[PDB]
């Protein structure tokens, strides 16, 4: 409620590349949406010809995905680094998008995408990881070290 | 690990609304549950009679949704407005309700509900792309003003 | 853009129970890979035998509750306890292992684990609205008896 700073200018990159996630699901979304037309298939109901399959599938698939995603993403740029992460979030979704339109033409086109978009996730997976590690791990060794110590009144 | 502030005034309505999507998400859980008992449909395994296999498609649709929901109404709150994200957010979430409600009786009733939760959902999104846009756009424009200057050392 | 604070101190314990949620994610995601080629069946498509069946239906409901697991963990480290809602989200990950093991193995087996990661994200959900209770609740009473006040100008 003010506050006379803000923590805004820190987050901005990760909030921009979440945004265009949603952005990219959205269009993933009205995506079998315009296949449900094309291919003839009506609400409720996910089965039909495998060209409106392939595609439903593929929405799935990113759907799942995202949270998983994001979580990585905003721990990545918190505690490792918030351009890096960035990147590494714009490079995975640029992969689902490459992903989402080789599996609408064939299953084996979706992947080539899909193991960029695996790549780019585990990056941002070992970046949380060592964002983490980087932040947990001097005061552990330190805890433990003085308890160590202790020994001592002696020596 | 304390800090004498705390960012919590910032985001409390932002984290009601999203609590509030939390018990809603946990509501359609429990009605799909509800509807595999009236309509004797048996884990695993989501096909069964229509009135299951709408109630069932609800509650999906809501699923896929709700990270997008969650992530541009934070996007939102922070960037652009925080009551306004939060009423937008209240907005998109009774949407959600009667959308639920309006499937699980017909096809058809999803649709009106359906609408209003998109305007709401895309609402967000513009709030979202507005604020970030007041984030980046000023520094942008100046650093390339900046580049032009630039000319210089003459005129 | 620095800032001579930062906030990763408050929710470090949020974000490493949130990286241990994603890795547990994709974890489900290649057992499901796994059960698709030891029980032969091809993307798309999600039928197959019922030990297939099963290990996707597990992957989906855990991705299904993630985000609802996410949201209810920040809120509640943020508003109620850092630490107890990261080890409400230790049990309620550990909970969703189990279910996930159990529900491969049989249906039946993934019951009394499905029953703890239901009780794990309730109690996070009570620590995320008893949180907001203490945010909202005095305010609002002080708000409330100084309309009453009024009266006055008289007594
Ligand atoms: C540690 C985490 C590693 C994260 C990366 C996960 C995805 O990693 C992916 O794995 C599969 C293995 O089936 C490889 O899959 C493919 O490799 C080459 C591409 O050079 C293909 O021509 C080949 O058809 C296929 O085997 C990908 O080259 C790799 O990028
Ligand atoms: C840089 C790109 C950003 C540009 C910003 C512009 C974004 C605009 C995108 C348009 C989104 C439209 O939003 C979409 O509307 C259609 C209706 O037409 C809805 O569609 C719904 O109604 C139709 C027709 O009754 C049904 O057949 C359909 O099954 C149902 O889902 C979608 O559920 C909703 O998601
Ligand atoms: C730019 C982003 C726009 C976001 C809104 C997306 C949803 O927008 C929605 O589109 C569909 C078009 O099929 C319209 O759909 C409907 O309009 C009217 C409602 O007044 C109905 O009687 C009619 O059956 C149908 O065509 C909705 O009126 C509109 O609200
Ligand atoms: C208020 C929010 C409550 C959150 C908890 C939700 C899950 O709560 C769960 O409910 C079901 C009721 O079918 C119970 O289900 C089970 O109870 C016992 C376990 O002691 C079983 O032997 C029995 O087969 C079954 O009825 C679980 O014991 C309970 O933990
Ligand atoms: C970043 C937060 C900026 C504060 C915005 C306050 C808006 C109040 C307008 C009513
Ligand atoms: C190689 C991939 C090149 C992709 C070219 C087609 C772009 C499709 C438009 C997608 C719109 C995304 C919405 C954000
Ligand atoms: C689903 C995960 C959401 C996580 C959001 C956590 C945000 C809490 C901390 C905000 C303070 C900003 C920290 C600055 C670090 C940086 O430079 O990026
Ligand atoms: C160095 C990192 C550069 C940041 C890229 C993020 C841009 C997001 C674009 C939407
Ligand atoms: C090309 C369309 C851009 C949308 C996907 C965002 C990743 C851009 C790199
Ligand atoms: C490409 C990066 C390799 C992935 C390593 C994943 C490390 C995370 C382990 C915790
Ligand atoms: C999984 C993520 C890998 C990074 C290591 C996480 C650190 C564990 C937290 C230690 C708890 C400290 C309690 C005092
Ligand atoms: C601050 C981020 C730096 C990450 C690199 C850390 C590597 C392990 C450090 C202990
Ligand atoms: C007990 C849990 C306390 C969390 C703080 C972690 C210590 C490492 C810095
Ligand atoms: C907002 C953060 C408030 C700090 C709560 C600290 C609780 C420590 C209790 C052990
Ligand atoms: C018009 C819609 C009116 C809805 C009336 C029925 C309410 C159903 C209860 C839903 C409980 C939501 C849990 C939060
Ligand atoms: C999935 C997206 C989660 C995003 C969470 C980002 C929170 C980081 C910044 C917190 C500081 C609070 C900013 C105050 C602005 C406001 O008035 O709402
Ligand atoms: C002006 C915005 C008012 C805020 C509404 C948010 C209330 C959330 C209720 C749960
Ligand atoms: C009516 C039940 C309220 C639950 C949905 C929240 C939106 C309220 C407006
Ligand atoms: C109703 C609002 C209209 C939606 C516009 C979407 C703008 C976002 C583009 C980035
Ligand atoms: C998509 C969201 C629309 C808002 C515009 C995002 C701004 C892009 C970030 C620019 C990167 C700055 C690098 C210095
Ligand atoms: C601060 C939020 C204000 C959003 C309105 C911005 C419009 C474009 C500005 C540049
Ligand atoms: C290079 C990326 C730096 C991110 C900062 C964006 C500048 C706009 C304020
Ligand atoms: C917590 C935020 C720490 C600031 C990291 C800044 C990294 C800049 C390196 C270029
Ligand atoms: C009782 C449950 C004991 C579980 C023993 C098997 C562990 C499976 C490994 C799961 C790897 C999780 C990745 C994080
Ligand atoms: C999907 C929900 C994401 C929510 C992320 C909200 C983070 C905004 C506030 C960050 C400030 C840190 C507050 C410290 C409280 C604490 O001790 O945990
Ligand atoms: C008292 C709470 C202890 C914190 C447990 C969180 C450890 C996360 C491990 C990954
Ligand atoms: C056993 C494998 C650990 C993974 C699940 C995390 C919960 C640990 C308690
Ligand atoms: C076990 C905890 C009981 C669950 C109570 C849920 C309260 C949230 C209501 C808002
Ligand atoms: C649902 C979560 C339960 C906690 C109560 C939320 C408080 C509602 C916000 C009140 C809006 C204040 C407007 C001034
Ligand atoms: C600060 C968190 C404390 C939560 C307990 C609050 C109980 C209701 C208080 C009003
Ligand atoms: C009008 C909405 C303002 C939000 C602030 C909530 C007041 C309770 C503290
Ligand atoms: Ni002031
Ligand atoms: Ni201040
Ligand atoms: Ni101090
Ligand atoms: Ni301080
Ligand atoms: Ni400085
Ligand atoms: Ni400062
Ligand atoms: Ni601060």
């Amino acid at each position: 409620m003010h506050h006379h700073h803000h923590h805004k200018d820190e987050v901005a990159l990760l909030a921009a590349v979440t945004l265009l996630g949603v952005l990219l699901q959205a269009y993933f979304s009205l995506q079998v949406i315009s296949a449900r037309r094309a291919f003839r298939v009506s609400p409720p109901l996910t089965t039909g010809p495998p060209e409106f399959e392939r595609v439903y599938r593929a929405q799935v698939n990113c759907s799942e995905y995202f949270p998983l995603f994001l979580a990585t993403l905003w721990v990545a740029g918190i505690f490792f680094h918030e351009g890096a992460a960035a990147l590494c979030g714009l490079v995975y979704l640029f992969a689902r998008l490459r992903y989402f339109q080789g599996y609408a033409r064939s299953a084996q086109l979706r992947l080539a995408p899909l193991y960029a978009s695996a790549r780019a996730l585990w990056l941002l997976v070992a970046l949380a990881a060592l964002g983490l590690l980087a932040h947990f791990l001097p005061a552990a060794l330190r805890a433990a070290l003085l308890g160590r110590l202790r020994t001592l009144l002696p020596w």
